[PDB]
């Protein structure tokens, strides 16, 4: 059971930006405590998995939008906005995309993979536009996800192998043509550490935007840890924001590195407080902050963990009170 009388999390940030959460379609029933927590504290939703490529087109031409639509319906019912995650990634994408259909032992050509990407992106965006119309809660999409490797080079996924470096520009082009009302984002992790990957994201977006690619913003996943440096996060936000794009904190959670002790929870609270003070200070750039999971018990991180503001019993943690 949840705490019904404590402050609604997102309301505390009404003058800064919406506060969202990533959800599972199986946790949306009115009597489900996770759903109650979702509707109470957030005014933005994201599909943790239901809108990924494999979740939308498991086999070629066979689109499965039921779970995604269930989340969209829920968002509409609770007056929540949504982020679309994600049109392209190297994980949770079916092998068929990259295979020659007449000889699955061979790879698809650059033209065939591009056509498939175009069809996927266009069908996905057209689905939400045609089914929901003006009521579509999705305000933007992570057009490409995690396209950089640890060293800042372009990740050598099958997309890069088969098409080449311009597959990124093509994805944005296809999304923009399908629905110009959508804000288009390039999303990634570790770009908040002000290291080589932050610089690489900055260089890539600067290059593409200067070439006319319709990139509207950068999503900083923010899968931080109990040892993350606030100064580096601030420097990263400033650097990326200098490109004239929106910044959204898209998959916020805190890896405790196995230490879920009471002392660690207090340290977590202090860090989350500093983090949100930073976000508020940077409100002229940040247009959304989304947590990757409703509560600790449903977090994607391996156990033991305590990454969010609500614990495994769905109760507000010290971090929640520090921020509110
Ligand atoms: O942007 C990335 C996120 O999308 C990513 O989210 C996690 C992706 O893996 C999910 O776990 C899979 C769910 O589907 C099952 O069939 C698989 O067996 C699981 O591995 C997890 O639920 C998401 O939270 O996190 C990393 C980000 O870079």
């Amino acid at each position: 059971t949840i705490q019904n009388d404590i402050p609604d999390l997102y309301s505390v940030f009404k003058d800064y930006f919406p506060i969202g959460v990533a959800v599972d379609p199986s946790r949306l029933n009115d009597a489900d405590p996770h759903a109650q927590l979702t509707a109470k504290h957030f005014n933005m939703l994201v599909a943790e998995n239901a809108m990924k490529p494999e979740s939308l087109q498991p086999t070629e031409g066979n689109f499965t939008f039921d779970n995604a639509d269930k989340i969209v319906d829920y968002a509409i019912a609770h007056n929540m906005k949504m982020r679309g995650h994600t049109l392209l990634w190297h994980n949770q994408v079916p092998d068929w995309f990259f295979q020659d259909p007449s000889d699955p032992s061979k790879p698809a050509s650059r033209d065939l993979l591009l056509q498939r990407l175009r069809t996927h992106i266009t069908t996905v965006l057209d689905h939400f536009k045609t089914k929901y119309g003006s009521q579509n809660p999705i305000i933007g999409w992570d057009v490409v996800n995690a396209v950089l490797d640890d060293n800042g080079n372009l990740r050598n996924s099958k997309w890069l192998q088969i098409i080449g470096p311009d597959y990124i520009e093509k994805a944005f082009e296809y999304a923009h043509e399908a629905d110009p009302s959508m804000k288009l984002f390039i999303n990634d992790y570790n770009i908040e550490n002000n290291g080589v990957k932050t610089q690489a994201m900055y260089d890539l977006v600067k290059k593409l935007k200067n070439e006319g690619v319709p990139i509207n913003g950068i999503g900083m996943q923010m899968h931080i840890s109990i040892n993350s440096n606030i100064d580096n996060i601030k420097a990263s936000i400033e650097k990326l924001a200098s490109l004239g794009v929106e910044i959204q904190v898209t998959e916020l959670d805190m890896n405790m590195n196995g230490d879920v002790s009471n002392d660690a929870l207090l340290k977590q609270a202090r860090l989350y407080k500093q983090l949100f003070d930073l976000f508020k200070a940077e409100k002229q750039y940040i247009t959304a902050v989304v947590f990757w999971g409703v509560s600790d018990d449903v977090s994607w991180l391996s156990k033991p963990n305590a990454p969010l503001l609500f614990d495994s019993k769905l109760q507000a943690k010290p971090a929640y009170w520090a921020i509110v």
